[PDB]
């Protein structure tokens, strides 16, 4: 029987690592991409913020938990909810206790605190639970970044204690802490130290992919990822485009999530090894090639760019579904190639070849 | 090797029949439902009117024909295009030659005539080609219904001659004639006689499902279907709801098409043996049963009403795709049950049981 949580590094190249997380519901191969569950992957995401508002966490628990609800019996990761509250909610009120906000769907009042976030995630039944943090806005002054990070670290301890108080959660799920500190090395160090003192099963790099751009994101990763425990997984939240993933793996990241595959799939963008393409453009109306020349997905085995272009232009849902299936599969082929290249000691060459072709 | 076209009736009960159409690209089991190709089925529909306008029939032929374009190597049926021209186009101009109209997409002028309709269908590469007819509006006076039907019969002969002039089409495709005459028995008889004198591979009942309602449609079918050759397939165009299909089979119809499965699937309606349900309604938010209790489709094997409700309410494309997959599968299970019940001599009981449950 698999353990509750065990991360093992099978091979390394530079700062890059490849290995496995073993959990009760399955093995997660790393580096991992974690797609939205409502879109192969070893773990999917539940959308805590949406589920809080519709149908509510209690109701999900009444229906048997997310795994039953979604028909997915493998691992599920949930965020702690505050990022989306601050991003999407109205008339939010912040305090040391947490955040209160009004639901855009029906005006009901909702609060989120470390304790309530952990309880929501418990009711949803997720396997990887995120600590309740504050994603500091960018840019931030040093003073405000420090004050925000300090609050997040107090909330990380409250998250740890709430998770440990729930026997079923403590025995069957895992808890990740989230590093903050904006772009400032000293604050990132203080945050890493505070999280390691509390102790978590994995460590996320928070506070990035919030408008800083790739050069700055990579600069922050260069010093931030080494501050985290080496023997635990490293999750970069909100990232990203394929080139962001490759560079983040080069800097020691093991886990990724982002809206791009599905957002692109619904908006006419297909990922390929030669970069993204806008399938609605007339230049694809007579292109008999598959979406990508090397892709093994079922869409690329059967249908042309011309036909997918036609479906999307005609407003047919089949078109968006085919685009999304291809994009999901592309991302998982990217991660497989990353894992294999690290395991084979040729990831540096892979990254160079990837960039030369993706940006040609 | 299969023939170009051969219809064989394997069993009968009342006016109902079950059997097979053999064509070069496949066998079609009848009674048959023929889904839109852009949505198992033995034949799918190509949308002649849309394809004429985007990308155009010549361009489809350049891309290899519909079968290649759509990735479907089995039979395809296309309509002749006028129904949609009169239904959707602007500033149409009608004459004995055909109809001219302006494309809503780009203002280009297009004409349709019997000869051009057959040529378009040739370029698309369909296997079952419909004669170019005029679907008389409902209601129609006897005089106007007669004048319209007479023009359609002249156009049926022109369609026959155009089809026969194209060797590849004549040798590999089939041509159906379309009966008109509105709701008038004498005109339906004149139309049937004219079509049989020309000679077609199959016969459609046109001019129905245009606002007359089920009682009147069935009344017209009661006298109209027996007028067609018994030994050829009978196609009721534009029909319909499950209860319309059952009653039309009871009246001698062998083939059906309609927008309902896909339109419903995109608009939150799921077909079930207990009637249609509106999955977005709050009454399904905690319903753990599948869409239908007896359905064998992959959606009903895996997911609940509650989850499909959730996806559709969240605006997720996955929800509409699951609804459509279920609805397509429901329609094909309906047709299989129809075929088996006729073959087993229990279709009368099936129809009675179907109606008692569907309308409970
Ligand atoms: C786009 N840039 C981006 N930077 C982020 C930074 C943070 C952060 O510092 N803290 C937390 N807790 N969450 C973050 C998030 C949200 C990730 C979730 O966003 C959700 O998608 C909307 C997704 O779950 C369906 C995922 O949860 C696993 C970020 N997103
Ligand atoms: C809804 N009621 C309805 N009554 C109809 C009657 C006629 C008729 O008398 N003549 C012709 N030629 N076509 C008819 C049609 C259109 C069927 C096509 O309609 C297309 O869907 C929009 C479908 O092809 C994707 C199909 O072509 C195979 C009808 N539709
Ligand atoms: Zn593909
Ligand atoms: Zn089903």
């Amino acid at each position: 029987d698999r353990p509750r949580f065990s991360f093992s590094i099978a091979a390394r190249e530079g700062k890059a690592r490849t290995g496995t997380i073993e959990m009760k519901r399955g093995v997660i191969r790393t580096p991992a991409f974690m797609p939205v569950g409502t879109a192969g992957a070893d773990i999917i995401l539940g959308n805590t913020y949406h589920l809080m508002l519709r149908p509510g966490a209690e109701r999900i628990a009444k229906l048997g938990g997310l795994h039953s609800f979604m028909g997915w019996d493998r691992p599920i990761l949930t965020d702690s909810g505050g990022y989306q509250v601050m991003s999407l909610s109205s008339l939010t009120k912040q305090s040391e206790e947490g955040v209160t906000f009004k639901s855009h769907l029906d005006g009901s009042r909702h609060m989120l605190s470390p304790e309530r976030s952990i309880e929501i995630q418990h009711l949803l039944g997720s396997d990887i639970v995120m600590a309740f943090d504050e994603c500091t806005p960018y840019p931030a002054t040093p003073s405000r970044a420090a004050s925000s990070m300090e609050r997040s670290m107090r909330w990380a301890k409250r998250s740890r204690d709430a998770f440990d108080s729930r026997k079923e959660q403590a025995e069957n799920a895992a808890l990740f802490g989230i590093q903050q500190g904006s772009v400032f090395e000293n604050l990132r160090q203080q945050s890493a130290d505070a999280l390691a003192e509390i102790g978590f099963d994995g460590y996320a790099v928070g506070g990035l992919a919030v408008g800083e751009g790739q050069d700055e994101m990579f600069r922050v990763l260069d010093f931030s990822v080494p501050m985290l425990p080496d023997d635990k997984p490293h999750y970069l939240m909100g990232v990203g485009k394929p080139d962001d993933i490759v560079g983040a793996v080069e800097r020691g990241i093991d886990m990724f999530d982002c809206v791009l595959p599905t957002r692109s799939g619904r908006n006419g963008q297909a990922f390929t090894w030669d970069g993204p393409i806008n399938i609605r453009n007339a230049r694809f109306s007579e292109d008999l090639k598959p979406l990508d020349s090397e892709c093994h997905c079922a869409v690329c085995q059967k249908w042309s760019r011309a036909y997918i272009h036609h479906l999307i232009r005609a407003g047919e849902i089949l078109g968006a579904m085919l685009m999304t299936e291809h994009n999901i599969a592309f991302y998982q082929q990217l991660m497989q190639k990353i894992r294999d290249s690290i395991s084979e000691g040729r990831f540096s060459q892979f990254a160079q070849d990837f960039r030369a072709r993706y940006f040609a």
